[PDB]
């Protein structure tokens, strides 16, 4: 017994495909399944819907195969044998052998050749010979391939596909298969099972990889995502249900047979105008004998299939019978017009019964005419359904009013049928009876009722699944059923014992798979949603999962969360920042095993609060941060008529009847294209002049070489822009889909951003509110320092340090972008989502929508107009909904880029053209300046900010009393180092002596709380 | 319930949100506006109030000389919030109006399973028990086309309604950065 | 629990793999909304006793 | 062209209402657009389809 080692794939069809990850749903060999092994023995082996036959030998031993269904001297089977130079195929009838064999020449396996049909003599641990057979669809297909092997252990790794060789159009059955060689040579036999695969075609068109969909959960995630590598995260794979155990059927006792014979075998029948009706109730009727009782001339009945009539229960059977004249039968049907249909007997359109008719010439044929049967003639109005008219008085039809007489304008209402034995079948009589459709039930049984397992039921007429537990919802002494909110079927009353149960369907849920990533490892964990996994292990959750899934459905580690229960992960106590979310504050990660824990919000910190304590920084740092925002998306135009008709003159005219649904889509698609140019203009084109940086570079030690354009490259783009362009690359033709080019190129956006940079460097904030006025850069930095509350002499005394920090900060952005390939993620999602929407709109053109074919050429050139409009119209309905869905989703998605484009316009005006005083709008810390950069479909902002450091604690007081007066600071605070008092600014430590010019006086020192004593110079 | 309708739990529970709010309150009480830009620096509360008075153009001797009055006014002002929230139950009308709209859309989806668009019945176990296979496919195809339209209208309105909530969440995050982590000079 | 359904529904294309992707996107979005409002302080602070 | 923005709101809200009324004069794959000729030329059982 040896399992499969990834072997046994073939080419399902003769169609060439390259570089496509196609999916198939054909019979295949399940992966990792054991096969039988044989080696001087060769017994019988059943065929059983497929074979993976393979024999390995270094010498020519295997000769041929013989098949069959019964292996007798009567059965038809093949006699495939191999000659010295040719091959022989013969599927005929011959003589079988109890122990056939085949050592130079042996002839003891056959002695008959009678009734032979097909002959097809044609060309034909060291070597593997693997063959695959199958018999289906009135055909028998043979596939094979061979390859040398250098191994002495077993079948090697990898696989190679199989190709067709021949075909044999035959109709036969086969239930046995035995080989015949020349101690016996080894070989294997495996069977085939329906499955679903996913194969890969290389460039040349050869299958080199395939995966299953029911082996392990990771394979299911691969199938759902349609790829061969899955990244980190949690994915939703499939659903989950329970299967029932058995069925219960319960019918009333009722033991008596319906009076069918007295209705069908009545000697005397009434008239059509005075049809008699008979009521049937509380009986058991078998309709099988009803059809077989006699040969009826017409049984075509509506609403119920006659085969299923034996398994339905009704409330009443209103039978009625009458007699008409020959061809008048055609009026006995709903929606018909005629004398019988109008003035005699009307069938309502909601009729749900059956009609049975037959002739009997040898029952009512008298010579000279049978005048006992009469039928109504000209009347006033139309008879309502199921209404009988019994009046036979003379009716007046004319202007002259007559009273009780006849003659002119007054005639006897009825008329005598001319039933004569020599009359034609058109005027011959006819016998008909109509059945119109709990009391009447058919034959059945009654199995004892179960109480704790969810099973099928057929209580009275309702079919369904669910559990049956006792119900304590008191019923009134006459009710039968019960229904809860939203009209859901519920508690039912048992016909045998007066009892009320409950109905609740078997449990269902959803399955998700957590994967660390195939690049790292392979093991996975599985989560069942909103299910208390007390039923999963064995006896309940076995409907679609192979036994390999059992280890992932039960085991040693099972942990119950609020989102369900997790199988395959262990529970720890300590908590970290979490990576993969699950829900209810539980996350999972990889520790190399899978770890599930609780989230941690952050670290701990207790600020030392006191009545008279303060903290003031003594140093600072300069920081730079990034920010990415999208501005625009790709223009797309789709042609109306080309998509749904495809250059067919027989389709265009059938579309004009629908109206203006076709020209209302192009306008909507043009609106977005118009908007995604104003989006860019609002953001980048807001300076009216082009500025240039001076040739020399003396900016006080600051170095702007990494954001300014370079003259040693044709692109005229900054190195940061080069990296951004190379990181992200800037949906097929045919079928009337086009892409329009943007109005502004990239070499123009580069010019705009260079102009903005030159303006902010050489002028400041002046060029955005009038004419541009020049100013040296360190003076501008002094002005910007004064805007956050720090005096300007701080900058001038620490110029070199600030310049060095600025230069070092800008040199780490390149690394922080080129070392993290997941940084420009916001701009990749807009590109990815647009391609997915356009990829589905082209796959929807290969769908039938309920038609013979999905191509308009085959339908047209296989049929004529009057019955081709029905098939075409069913394709213009489904192909128009696919376009309506696409346009609506794009209108919503474009309202999200407009919101992001409008925000980017605010940032450029308030962060690049000025200094902002709001918080977190323009980065962390205190804002100093900002610089713009260009992206393929967006913008990038680099912010420069101010952050304190190196704090120290002092002692403070709100005021000072001296000579009976209270002294207050002008702009500062009062601090002490333990012996002396000073005055300093709030964002930087720089002590000074308290005097008059930095202090104002108001009031005496007997009101404020916390005043201290000191001296003022 | 049932019929393929599930509700998933949020990632953050209520306790964690309570901890976040408590941390923000502690930071704003014991440290001022400093912790929103760097390391937290302590400062006594009346001095923080004196700082905040300077931002609106009032000199700081006004606060110190009337501390016991501002304290009483602040304490009395908060105590009236409970008496106004407890009464007038229509105060939280912006939060009930979003719970109702979602639940009014799940009812119309389930209630539409009781329609029988141009067919014999509304339940699929009766057209499959009273009819032959070749005929019981025109009736089944009519029910499918109606249930797909009902499930398509539901998704479109959820997309439009979701875009409206994202606008409010983007506004609230601005008020937390600008009116809680610092002082604001914008009007209203 | 009806196979005639699953055999008849396949002919309409992919009109409920598109409906199961919009709702997941909506559900995922109502987690950045809560994170963008409350989670903006790194540490946890405690009021003095 | 000074008051361009406000004029486009009026025009868009009037083009849409015109298209809706004009769509009442299309067959959609039937014999006639008016209901009083469908009934007055066909009998009910197949006039309903
Ligand atoms: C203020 O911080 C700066 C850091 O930005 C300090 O400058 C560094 O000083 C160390 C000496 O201890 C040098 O090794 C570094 O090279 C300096 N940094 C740079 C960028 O040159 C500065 O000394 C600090 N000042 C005080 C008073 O502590
Ligand atoms: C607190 O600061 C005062 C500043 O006035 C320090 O007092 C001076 O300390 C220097 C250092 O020896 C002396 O030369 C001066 O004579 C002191 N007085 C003045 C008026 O400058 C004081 O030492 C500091 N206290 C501590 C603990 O460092
Ligand atoms: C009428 O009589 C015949 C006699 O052979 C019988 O076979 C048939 O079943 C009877 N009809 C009914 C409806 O039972
Ligand atoms: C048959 O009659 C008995 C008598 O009480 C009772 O069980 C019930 O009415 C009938 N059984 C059924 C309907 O299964
Ligand atoms: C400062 O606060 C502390 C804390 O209780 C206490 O000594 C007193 O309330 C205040 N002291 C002075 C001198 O104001
Ligand atoms: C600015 O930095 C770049 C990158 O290190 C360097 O090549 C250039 O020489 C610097 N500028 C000056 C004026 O040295
Ligand atoms: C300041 O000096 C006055 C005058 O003696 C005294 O009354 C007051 O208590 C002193 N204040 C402090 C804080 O020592």
């Amino acid at each position: 017994y040896t399992n499969s080692f990834t072997r046994g794939v073939y080419y399902p069809d003769k169609v060439f495909r390259s570089s496509v990850l196609h999916s198939t749903q054909d019979l295949f060999l399940p992966f990792f399944s054991n096969v039988t092994w044989f080696h001087f023995d060769n017994p019988v082996l059943p065929f059983n819907d497929g074979v993976y036959f393979a024999s390995t030998e270094k010498s020519n031993i295997i000769r041929g195969w013989i098949f069959g269904t019964t292996l007798d001297s009567k059965t038809q089977s093949l006699l495939i044998v191999n000659n010295a130079t040719n091959v022989v195929i013969k599927v005929c009838e011959f003589q079988f052998c109890n122990d056939p064999f085949l050592m130079e020449s042996e002839f003891r396996v056959y002695s008959s050749a009678n009734n032979c049909t097909f002959e097809y003599v044609s060309q034909p641990f060291k070597n593997l010979r693997e063959f695959v057979f199958k018999n289906i669809d009135g055909y028998f297909k043979i596939y094979s391939k061979h390859t040398p092997i250098n191994l002495v252990r077993d079948l090697p790794q990898g696989f190679s596909a199989l190709e067709p060789l021949v075909d044999l159009p035959i109709g036969i059955n086969i239930t046995r298969f035995q080989t015949l060689l020349a101690g016996a040579a080894a070989y294997y036999v495996g069977y085939l099972q329906p499955r679903t695969f996913l194969l890969k075609y290389n460039e040349n068109g050869t299958i080199t990889d395939a995966v299953d969909c029911a082996l392990d959960p990771l394979s299911e995630t691969k199938c759902t995502l349609k790829s061969f590598t899955v990244e980190k995260g949690i994915y939703q794979t499939s659903n989950f249900r329970v299967q029932p155990t058995e069925s219960i059927v319960r019918f009333p006792n009722i033991t008596n047979l319906c009076p069918f014979g007295e209705v069908f075998n009545a000697t005397r029948f009434a008239s059509v105008y005075a049809w008699n009706r008979k009521r049937i109730s509380n009986c058991v009727a078998d309709y099988s004998v009803l059809y077989n009782s006699a040969s009826f001339s017409t049984f075509k009945c509506y609403g119920v299939s006659p085969t299923k009539l034996n398994d339905l229960c009704f409330t009443n059977v209103y039978a009625d019978s009458f007699v008409i004249r020959g061809d008048e039968v055609r009026q006995i049907a709903p929606g018909q017009t005629g004398k019988i249909a109008d003035y005699n007997y009307k069938l309502p359109d909601d009729f749900t019964g059956c009609v049975i008719a037959w002739n009997s010439n040898n029952l009512d044929s008298k010579v000279g005419g049978n005048y006992n049967y009469l039928y109504r003639l000209f009347r006033k109005s139309n008879l309502k359904p199921f209404e009988r008219d019994i009046s036979t008085e003379i009716y007046q039809a004319g202007s002259t009013p007559c009273n009780g007489v006849e003659g002119f304008n007054c005639y006897f209402p009825l008329q005598s049928y001319g039933f004569q034995p020599t009359n034609g079948v058109g005027y011959q009589p006819y016998r008909v009876v109509v059945l119109s459709f709990a009391t009447v039930c058919g034959p059945k049984k009654s199995t004892n009722l179960v109480k704790n397992k969810c099973v099928n039921f057929n209580f009275n007429g309702l079919t369904g699944t669910g559990v049956l537990t006792e119900s304590n919802k008191k019923f009134l002494p006459f009710q039968q059923f019960g229904r809860d909110i939203a009209d859901t079927t519920d508690a039912v009353r048992d016909p045998q014992t007066l009892e009320i149960l409950d109905i609740t369907p078997c449990s269902f849920g959803g399955v998700s798979v957590i994967t660390p990533g195939t690049n790292t490892s392979n093991q996975v964990a599985v989560l069942y949603q909103d299910v208390n996994c007390t039923e999963v292990p064995v006896a309940i959750h076995a409907d679609q999962l192979t036994p390999t899934w059992r280890v992932y459905s039960t085991g040693s580690n099972v942990f119950q969360t609020r989102a369900g229960c997790l199988i395959g992960a262990e529970h720890v106590n300590n908590s970290y920042e979490c990576d993969i979310p699950i829900g209810a504050g539980i996350c999972a990660s990889y520790q190399t095993s899978i770890i599930a824990y609780t989230m941690s919000l952050g670290a701990e910190n207790s600020v030392a609060y006191s009545n008279n304590s303060i903290a003031i920084p003594t140093n600072f740092t300069i920081s730079v941060t990034t920010e990415i925002l999208p501005v625009s998306m790709t223009k797309t135009s789709v042609d109306c008529t080309m998509y749904i008709c495809g250059d067919s003159t027989e389709c265009s005219n059938l579309l004009l009847q629908y109206g203006s649904f076709c020209t209302q889509l192009n306008r909507a698609l043009t609106g977005i294209a118009v908007e995604q140019d104003k989006n860019t203009q609002e953001v980048f084109a807001q300076v009216k002049q082009i500025y240039k940086t001076p040739p020399i570079k003396d900016f006080g030690g600051f170095n702007f070489s990494q954001i300014l354009p370079d003259p040693s490259k044709p692109s005229k783009r900054s190195p940061i822009e080069d990296l951004l362009f190379n990181k992200v690359t800037l949906a097929q033709k045919f079928n009337g889909l086009t892409v329009l080019p943007p109005l502004l190129t990239d070499e123009m956006i580069a010019q705009y951003t260079s102009a903005l940079l030159a303006g902010t460097i050489t002028s400041g904030w002046t060029f955005g509110a009038g004419p541009a006025l020049q100013i040296p850069f360190p003076m501008q930095m002094a002005y910007r320092f004064n805007g956050i509350g720090v005096t300007q002499n701080v900058l001038y005394e620490n110029q070199k340090l600030i310049a060095n920090q600025f230069n070092s900060a800008i040199g780490k952005i390149q690394d922080s972008l080129s070392s993290t390939p997941s940084a420009l993620g916001k701009l990749q999602d807009v590109v990815n989502q647009n391609a997915q929407a356009l990829n589905t709109l082209v796959k929807q053109l290969s769908s039938n929508f309920g038609a013979i074919s999905s191509v308009l050429n085959d339908i047209l050139s296989r049929l004529d107009p009057p019955e081709a409009e029905v098939q075409i119209d069913r394709l213009i309905t489904g192909r128009l909904q696919s376009l309506q869905t696409y346009v609506t989703q794009q209108l919503i998605r474009a309202a999200e880029i407009r919101a992001s484009a409008n925000l980017a316009a605010t940032k450029m005006s308030e962060c690049v053209l000025g200094q902002s005083k709001r918080v977190d709008f323009c980065g962390k810390g205190y804002h100093l300046m900002s610089f713009p950069q260009s992206a393929p479909h967006g913008v990038v902002f680099l912010h420069v900010t101010y952050v304190p450091a190196q704090e120290k604690n002092f002692t403070t007081a709100p005021a000072i009393c001296h000579d009976g007066k209270a002294h207050f600071p002008r702009e500062g605070v009062f601090v002490s180092n333990g012996t002396h008092w000073f005055v300093t600014q709030r964002n930087f430590y720089e002590p000074q002596i308290i005097t008059t010019d930095n202090t104002f006086v108001s009031g005496n020192c007997d009101v404020v709380i916390g005043i201290v004593n000191n001296t003022v110079y």
